[PDB]
RNA sequence: GGUAAGAGUCUUGGAGGUAGAGCACUGAUUGGACUAGGGGCCCCUACCGGGUUACCGAAUUCAGUCAAACUCCGAAUGCC
């Protein structure tokens, strides 16, 4: 229910969005034009926490 | 006591909106064009807009209804 909003509502475009491969986890999306790096990795890591 | 005014009928002139009719007002309404505005969905909305709505209906309009507290009208009888 955070996810559809979040996805349909809040992030603008060319925002870096982020998701478990093959694997249910968290909705993780960057609010920046240019993500770096380091803040993809980073990103990637909460994701990843956040997931099965 | 006044006295012959009273009453009925023919003729004439009036006031007063009922029955009936009608939308010319006040409401309630049914259908079609007309679509102010609102409803989903795609481009997009970090937000302005566009498309389709076999989607509702405040205006307005062609029609169709209704009304003791609606009347543009309007009797028969009663009344003076």
């Amino acid at each position: 229910r955070q996810n559809e909003y979040l996805t349909t509502r809040v992030a603008a475009r060319d925002d870096i969005w982020l998701h478990t491969k093959d694997i249910p986890g968290s909705h993780v999306v960057i609010r920046s034009s240019e993500p770096d790096e380091q803040t993809i990795m980073e990103a990637a890591t909460i994701a990843a926490y956040f997931s099965k």
